[PDB]
């Protein structure tokens, strides 16, 4: 039966890699990786994390299975982070928490779900968006239909254009919004944005998804959840697909979460059960040992602290990047105006090189990056920094 | 949009234990458990993972995400496990492994991989299979049908029913098989029966799908084996879904693996490309950990020695209690024909109890077991024994 199956194309980042692994060039420096380095361009496991497995080596005496949902702690602690310690929606038990194998299988939960359970037949997603959010919705039957996001000339959040094309999305229709540091472009709504958002949302009957992935990375823990927030003050219901992957380093340990919340306790249980059973026809029960992890580091006042710590240095190392690649490329000197690098969070941005800009940074300079444009500021370090902006000087 | 929604019944399994332990009896047993215990009711780490855990703790410098199919390493050894050492699939490269989340996230990419990519509208299971074999199927849009499997009477393999039923199928459906230790009547096919339905198999165009999650504990590694074995040497396409949560003790690291055999390297790289896309349009890439861990037992001969021996100790520990529970019931006096127990393998039975007298063996007894009088023998110890007897012989 595989006879005529066409063979899937290759997925551009892991396209990449194989093009700079083959490259012999000695100063080649790639920036289409998609996940965190420090200084030396290592993706270290955290030693917050090095001290919560040991601690579990010591500590387990068995492998038997979680429940469909993970474990009870993980859970606790995601709602703590997510909603806020004395939250309303923890209180009056409106949340359910699922650890599931990463933030894409919370996407891929939650698709399940909601194309099994409810009338939900399109996903709204921002243009542009990092990537595979299509086949995760269009695998459960779901519609996936974009809104306007990005202003390239301006290097802005262009919102009448948001506002405007999600006006087209009917009652019923799911929208999805990145929580913070919005992958690619760094751009987030500012805290009046995202309200004018959660009030328009509930006036049009729109189902908020929001996408949680890097929590921590843009201002810190409290201060990047509060969009969502301002979405949950307002909303009866709403889904949060969260994942652990980059701000405790736990990528390869498949550790997410997805929240459900609707009006009040009653109708989560009984959302939650189907949402239970979606789980079972996937996975069964979810992988132990990144949430284990992630649950003794976050109810442990020490290991806490050390985290908190770790991650607010990543923070400040992509803060620091941003900073040297605008005033070094500056400094070598061509038409510069980078400085809204300066202003966009996280790991990525749109440095506004055309695709043939591009090809030749790598064929000439062996400088990779995805011929959208897009960069990962964690790929620069204090040392690549000045060959990196004269290679893109060069080609301007 | 959750204001309406049904909720989900409780999963039978996960039923009893609230109702166990619930419990105040002081004798109270559990036969409806699903997963191994030693002696003292216990599901411990082996003491091979615990020093393979160790040794990645100490060796580990990155949670870097794995690739699509998981650790190469992995794939080399599960494959040498299901055909052995010098297969001719290994060596023409006819076929290849994703790591996945346990057996049932292999059985759900395959169900995807499968409606996305082929003309299969049917699967075969058997009458009766466990449990959710059902759902995963149908959640991916396939039909799912039964075939005859088990002869209440004997307590046997009725292979006649079997074959007729299996004649209703039509060429290009899917026909599930349970490799060895059939869940739940422990009756395998014997090798001669394995290789009438190998030819059979071809002849009538059936996709084979091998459900194999209980390698090592009906008579040894390669014994286990051999049916899949005379299977592919058969045919030219078979689809094998293996877990690793029992014979390693690893339930809830979720370790399993979903090979794809066809004819030739060239088809079995365009259909894999396909099944990795159907990977990421759900969990993206699988968890590390207990993969890891059964990577690092397999290819190290200190490591690898310990751990058949530990699976070795379990199987016979079935073994045992199988013997045990036909002699005590013998013993404790009633009308027995029980021998065919130490005729089934894995840890798996029907005990030939009606609904009403386990209805009764846990309300008067405390002894808990599932309604189709379904039994696992890993709950009974040499302790626990007479008790149980005693309570089934009151019973009949
Ligand atoms: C990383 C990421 C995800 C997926 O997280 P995983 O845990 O790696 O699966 C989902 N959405 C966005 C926007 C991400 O950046
Ligand atoms: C245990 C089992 C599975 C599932 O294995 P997991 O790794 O726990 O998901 C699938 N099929 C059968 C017959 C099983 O006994």
């Amino acid at each position: 039966m595989f006879e005529n199956i066409t063979a899937a194309p290759a997925d551009p980042i892991l396209g990449l890699a194989d093009l700079f692994r083959a490259d012999e060039r000695p100063g080649k420096i790639n920036l289409g990786i998609g996940v965190y380095k420090d200084e030396t361009g290592k993706t270290p496991v955290l030693t917050s994390v090095k001290k919560a497995e040991q601690y579990l080596l010591e500590n387990e005496t068995t492998k038997n299975y979680l429940g469909i949902d993970g474990i009870p702690e993980f859970g606790r602690c995601t709602q703590e982070l997510l909603f806020g310690k004395g939250s309303a929606l923890i209180n009056d038990k409106r949340a359910r928490t699922a650890q599931t194998p990463g933030g894409t299988g919370a996407l891929r939960v939650a698709a399940d779900f909601l194309a099994k359970n409810t009338s939900v037949k399109r996903v709204w997603v921002s243009n542009p968006s990092w990537p595979n959010h299509k086949s995760v919705f269009n695998s459960a039957g779901l519609e996936v239909r974009e809104y306007a996001y990005y202003d390239a000339e301006n290097h802005t959040l262009d919102f009448d254009a948001l506002i405007n094309s999600l006006n087209e999305a009917q009652a019923g229709d799911v929208v999805l919004f990145h929580g913070c540091c919005h992958a690619p472009t760094g751009i987030d709504p500012t805290l009046e944005q995202w309200q004018t958002l959660a009030q328009l949302s509930v006036e049009k009957g729109w189902l908020p998804l929001f996408d949680f992935a890097y929590q921590g990375f843009a201002r810190g823990l409290e201060e990047d959840a509060e969009g969502l927030r301002a979405f949950a003050a307002m909303h009866k219901e709403l889904i949060v697909a969260s994942s652990y992957s980059k701000n405790f380093g736990l990528y390869n340990e498949r550790v997410g979460a997805c929240t459900l919340v609707a009006a009040d306790s009653e109708t989560v249980d009984r959302a939650f059960s189907q949402m239970k059973a979606a789980i079972l026809a996937n996975y069964s029960n979810p992988p132990a040992h990144g949430a284990s992890v992630v649950a003794t580091i976050l109810s442990n006042d020490a290991l806490r602290a050390i985290w908190e710590q770790e991650l607010t240095d990543m923070r400040q190392r992509i803060q620091r990047m941003r900073q040297l690649f605008v005033n070094t490329l500056q400094e070598k000197g061509a038409n510069r105006d980078f400085s809204f690098i300066i202003k966009q969070n996280g790991m990525f941005s749109f440095s506004g090189l055309t695709k043939e800009q591009v090809l030749r940074l790598r064929e000439e300079f062996g400088v990779y990056a995805v011929a959208s444009g897009r960069v990962n500021v964690a790929g620069m370090t204090p040392d690549n920094m000045a060959p990196l902006c004269e290679a893109i000087v060069a080609v301007l």
